[PDB]
């Protein structure tokens, strides 16, 4: 597992800023000293200089389309680069908006990459959907195939090309999705596991599915778009859309651990992470160090243990 | 589902005095209006004005026996009229005690009702089994029809008449019980699942058996006894009898999300919230919030999302 | 279920000392008069006398390696002759150190007997392979037969004669091995459930497993050890290696109650308490309260109820 790491520090996909800084507080973490630590080889591409774009006036609801919108065609051109060059993208960013980018860059060299979605949220709310117009809400929407002729002509965003199916894709954690993002649900019959199924099956027996699912009939790149505010806020506080009722620490590790397991992860986004929004120094680095534990499993991090091929007694 | 909103301020049961300020707390939360922003017709009979008892010392042991008495019989004939009306009860109490009341009243119209008792406790003690003579812990005593003959004449109950037997019956979330009523448990056969069988099978599983219980012969009308101490402590706090090591939110929201999809919800209860015994102002609202999300699942609010019968695109 | 009360008040196994008062402020949480309360016969043996070795250096990396090995002899023989006088063996002690000394004795009256190590460690590094030097978190390295001509002789030791197979033991609750402990695991091939394990496959399936893999073949008695820091530390936050995504209160209940149920717990190990290290006194108390209910499990309060052979009507 030979990881890219890419720093995206953007926050115009949401209101609250503080995202920006995820790459930042991530890094000081010991983030790529960790990955080390163990079986990989780390290259840190750094972090994206993202332009400002000073005349960026919403898109009827949509707000900062061209801010957004430039921001994923910076990354999508990163992503693909480093996937050329053999590697694990780590897309350390800001709002969730940038999963457009990553999933996008990502499947250039990959059009066969299917997608696990930890989230609260859905995010497949459209530009004619979204009641918020934050696009970190509207990703999905973006990439989908089916959903092509839905999607307006939005400012940013001509570069655009949905790069996936409704079935390559599975929602996992999910606990608040609006009506019309439901619609779509169902409609384009979208494999999700919700907080009901993780209740009702077990995160044992989701993972099964969820893996099963997307690498039943074959084998195929995968990437992994992990929203913070997925697991509950007891673990990860400092994110801007906080939902009660979440994943669990544990539940968190056993996804990502199975992922890492497939020997097929390919792309990995580590989002929402917002250090401004924790009301104590602790809700900051107890939301960093979720969100390094979590990526470390990506790479290999096992709780019953880890060793080099060698003898040690 | 069509609900029927019954304010029952009612604290006698139990000897904190807080538990019938629930009715107004709750309703500032805004359920009536959350309840509205679904799919229900919701129809409010106000606070039930519980009439003072002046005279009424202890039956031996049992307290304010014709005042709780006399709550449940004025109960009774509320829930029984609402049930008249076509809706589905809702009781909005103090304590547990006013159940009596509510199983009663719901009876009358519905012989054939399912009970499924969400708590920490059984409450199934005699006025000759408990210790405490708070009756919030003995009203399933004086609704089973096996324990016909076992329950002495109390003042205040003359007006009782046994409405279930010990099948009709099963406990959820059961981790402090007391000698006695173990003894009736496992004497009169009454089906239940402890926090140790949620712990061995799953809440998923113990939905499936329970509701598999009730209607497996056939479909009946269902009640839903909910007591707040029923969820760990740490999701509702401000409640008179906590014990550690229950049920999380997320099984709280799973249990009532599976009964809101029986279709056979007929009558609820949401009992023992007491805001005057939260230690902080938070508890009281997280104490609250928790009873809240846990009707509207009872009313529909799912998880997955949630949707009209309309084309959202 | 009769006990035998084992003051251990030792702390030399690892740097920080207050775990030598474990035996001491759980006394005082009533565990005693709480065992009592129950359907069991309690002698207590009091506090054992850990006399002071002044002269102990480090054996190489090994800290206090006399006044450990030294403490492990004299509790061994201890619960040996509390074996002898037909009794459950409870050990209250401060670090895991000590677990070498009361497998031993256990064992020397049972040869036959199982080992059910619940714990967020293998604490099984050798002399060899520990970091740390800390000796509790090598106990059960001395103990195991397949380890025999690994274990240099360090002073204070030469009474240890290893009783036990890679076989005979089952680890459950790990989250923190370390790279040589997890070689001697995958190669010595020995049975455990880590936390990963448990997400899988629920506390449930885990504890079928554990009690089919060590009584499958024929029953045997069986040696609980159980470390606190094997909970999450929101449950035991008072003790010396905490580490987060730890086992549930719940959980911690369920395992023993099924241990007890066996009707063939032989040996209790209570191990890693420490009051000083709690943050606050409610820490302290949390960390003791949670101590109290694992040990009243592992002798026969249930959470469904308890009641004696009498007719409660
Ligand atoms: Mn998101
Ligand atoms: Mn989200
Ligand atoms: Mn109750
Ligand atoms: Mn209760
Ligand atoms: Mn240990
Ligand atoms: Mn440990």
């Amino acid at each position: 597992r030979t990881i890219g790491i890419i720093g995206a520090p953007f926050s115009k996909g949401q209101p609250r800023g503080g995202v920006e800084e995820g790459p930042t507080v991530l890094r000081k973490a010991g983030l790529l000293e960790k990955l080390k630590e163990q079986e990989c080889d780390v290259k840190d591409y750094g972090d994206l200089p993202f332009a400002d774009i000073p005349n960026d006036s919403p898109f009827q609801i949509v707000k900062n389309p061209r801010s957004v919108g430039k921001a994923s065609e910076q990354l999508a051109g990163k992503v693909a680069e480093v996937k050329k060059n053999g590697r694990i993208s780590l897309v350390l960013g800001g709002d969730h908006s940038l999963a457009i980018g990553s999933i996008s860059g990502h499947a250039r060299v990959h059009p066969d990459l299917g997608v696990i979605w930890v989230d609260a949220h859905t995010d497949i709310n459209t530009p004619l959907t979204t009641t918020s117009g934050n696009l970190h809400g509207q990703p999905v929407s973006f990439l989908l195939k089916e959903l092509k002729g839905k999607i307006p002509d939005v400012p940013g965003f001509s570069w655009v090309t949905p790069c996936i199916s409704a079935k390559d894709i599975v929602y996992i954690g999910l606990r608040d999705v609006d009506p019309g993002e439901h619609y779509i649900l169902k409609t384009l019959g979208i494999k999700y596991f919700s907080m009901t199924e993780v209740d009702r099956l077990g995160i044992g027996k989701v993972m099964e599915e969820t893996l099963s699912y997307l690498l039943g009939r074959k084998k195929r790149p995968i990437h992994l778009s992990f929203d913070v505010d997925g697991l509950d806020p007891s673990f990860t506080p400092a994110t801007g859309t906080p939902v009660v009722g979440g994943l669990t620490y544990r539940e968190g590790l056993y996804i990502t651990e199975e992922i890492y397991k497939t020997g097929l992860l390919s792309g990995l986004d580590i989002m929402e992470v917002n250090p401004s929004l924790g009301k104590t120094p602790e809700e900051v680095t107890r939301t960093v160090n979720t969100a390094v534990a979590i990526t470390l499993a990506c790479f290999g991090l096992a709780r019953e243990g880890n060793h080099k091929p060698i003898d040690y007694l």
